[PDB]
């Protein structure tokens, strides 16, 4: 019968295939900050630390030959790993519908897991653009190497231009120069989206020509903020350990309790390319 | 190695054999309110909702070849089931027993089980005959058409007949009539019980001819009250989903808590049958 | 509004909880109904083809 | 294996065999009361039970041939065994680690096991030479057949003396000899270890040839120490049912609480060997 | 620090915590340094059997 | 009322079981009808109660 308990799995295999594969698929189109850096290989839950500082740094020599003379470079300085975090919301599955779904019904309920995860993912990004002086992280707020341009995203025409224009600039003579991203608050991007402007095109197209390697929207971002990066790798990295994932908590006074785990660390091994307001 | 548990089934198949047994024994002798009700059939953990209700009124005849006349049974109004409740009374047993009955001599104990159990079934029938402010429910208190006569006016001689003379009459004009139980307190039925009705004999041969379906006697009544129904079916119905099981909380400490499981709803599809004291 | 975040600690979930009750409101049925008439149906089953689909629509 | 559950022991036998070994080596040194007594024969967790009372009295044989009565020898007067208790100090261990151990680093981090059972292993000490009353137990402050030995007059200079000495005397006195083992406060040992006057010669040096077993120094003893014993068979027996052993509460959240768990219950054969202060 | 008593339940804290704090600062790499001479070990390979350990220890 | 109820047994004593054997009652039949019915898991005696007392579980 059912018996209760404790030995599951409350799923049979294909419902557990199922609800790992909406979790990922709600996961992935709520996360706005897996598409502005490519990812780092995964490490698995094996490794509790992710390596983290570079650069900072010099530029020059070379004579002919011999010396005259570096470096050693760097390392820069001191370690360890800020241990990678790991993230949760955690939703129950209520008593006997899961054994409803054994027999009577074929579909078996997401009471909350796809938005658990959408709750889950979207806080993690919360994470990686704000800082933490919880656990020792950087933030893209709280990296310095910042050179706060005096904004941008006038209401007059010329608006978003001056600005991603300006960031260039600076981020270019800082010494480090590639392909741009660019992030911004989404009631910046409405009143950066353009209206009119050169009597060619509209905005989109001056951006994603200039940046041009993407333009994004993050709900998580502050609203007055917005940040531009260098998409280039040996720059930052994003390091995830372990995925998104539906994980079981186990039996308890009577439920099935599931948490959506997700390990995700940003590092800045070069922070000349970060810009804010 | 071995000292058990995380753990299994850590009982066997002969322990777990009688453990639900004994609960179904001391649980049908404790039940006092299946026994004035025919039991609808199981519907299994896959309901979660129990069938309702409706009220008011009685039907035609009769009669010739002609027609109609039904005149329309017809519903007026609406829906929907309120939720088939689960109650529950828990109990552990402990470890350093269970292994050493797994096994070394055989002094096992359900004294635990038939314990819980019994109070278990007690407060089932509270939960029956009163009304619950908990969650949404009709009782034999709260279900109106009560008919809220007087009627005892005990103690002298007795009987201790006008009042259950005095229902069936009552119960007759309502225009339901039909084979009749008879609930009372204890503190009512032994002073009912009583002496020589002077004709006479006894209280119970005479009432038990009356209402001729039983009398019976619950604790969980209210000690002034007593009530007066109709066994017949689409009247009232208890409807059962899944019995009485035995299940496990899980491991606590270690040890093993218990539950014993009950889901019983009963519905009043006739409130004409329900009198008052 | 749900919890994070985060160290290797536990738990603070912290605990979803219901906290409060029941059940489903029973699931509607609505319905329009139209007629089709019978001395169009019978010619349709057939002797020309115009059968008509308009009062369904 | 993360994922998780259950009955892995969620260790490897390498690791579990590792924690079994931490275990019984941090509690075996920071025991001082299984020092000053001979352990009984382990008895398994089949028995919940202790035998319990014997001596009162003393009389002895010459002989030849027939002749030699008392004896019997009894076997006193009093049963049954009051059942030897479960202490236990639990400890958890967190998400990662393990099975971070089972991937990428061979060694297992023991930091709590060990550390509980150091902490679990200590009030073991306090359940034994204080009272307990809450399972009704004895141990000695409370065996009587002291006499009620002042002990002390232990202050300032001159020694520091006479209380081992009048204990000796009371002990010899009706007729219980042996070896003696002597256990005190820190605070008195300190208060005797010094003040030589100095003429000056030592307290450890007298005492410890006069004791001819051993002196002890427990942390859990009554501020006014002390108790005097005399190791001898048959007069005290440390009764132990389950040694130091790791067990698991076995699941919690995405984690694994432990538990150490020893039952160990003193029994008092002879209370005629124990004096206080 | 806090105890125990018991018997049957009833026994808490614990958890036992492990403690707030995270992570392993890198376990150091201290040294010093020794050399050998030209000729020295190539010598012992062909007529002398001990090897000198002088600077080594 | 306690609550707890159940089928029922009741000792007497041998001086009371042959007082109260009776002796006549209700006109229909004796008090072993009564009893029996009314206990209905039987009726028993015992010498080694108090002659006064007798119990019933």
């Amino acid at each position: 019968p059912d018996f209760l308990g404790h030995a599951e799995n409350p799923l049979r295999e294909e419902e557990w295939a199922r609800l790992n594969e909406t979790v990922i698929q709600v996961a992935r189109r709520s996360l706005v900050g897996r598409r502005i850096l490519d990812i780092y290989g995964p490490l698995g839950a094996g490794v509790q630390t992710v390596p983290y500082d570079e650069f900072q740094g010099v530029s020059p020599g070379a004579v002919d030959i011999v010396g005259e003379q570096e470096t050693a470079m760097v390392f820069t300085d001191a370690r360890k790993f800020k241990t990678i975090p790991i993230i949760y919301k955690d939703f129950l599955l209520h008593w006997r519908d899961i054994e409803a779904a054994r027999t009577h019904n074929m579909p078996l309920d997401v009471s909350a897991a796809a938005g658990a995860a959408a709750l889950c993912a979207q806080q993690e990004d919360e994470l990686i653009f704000y800082g933490d002086a919880r656990l020792g992280y950087e933030g893209l707020m709280t990296a310095n190497g910042r050179l706060t341009v005096p904004l941008g995203d006038w209401t007059s025409p010329g608006g978003g231009f001056q600005a991603i224009v300006e960031a260039t600039r600076k981020l270019n003579e800082q010494g480090h120069f590639g392909p741009y991203a660019v992030v911004l608050s989404p009631r910046l991007y409405s009143q950066l989206h353009r209206i009119y402007e050169k009597t060619g095109v509209l905005e989109i197209e001056t951006i994603r020509q200039l940046a041009s390697d993407g333009v994004y929207q993050s709900n998580r971002l502050r609203g007055e903020s917005g940040v531009v990066v260098s998409t280039g790798r040996e720059n930052m990295d994003l390091a995830v350990s372990m995925d998104m994932v539906a994980a079981y908590l186990g039996a308890s006074r009577m439920n099935h309790p599931f948490r959506v785990l997700e390990a995700l660390l940003l590092r800045i091994k070069h922070p000349d390319a970060i810009c804010t307001l």
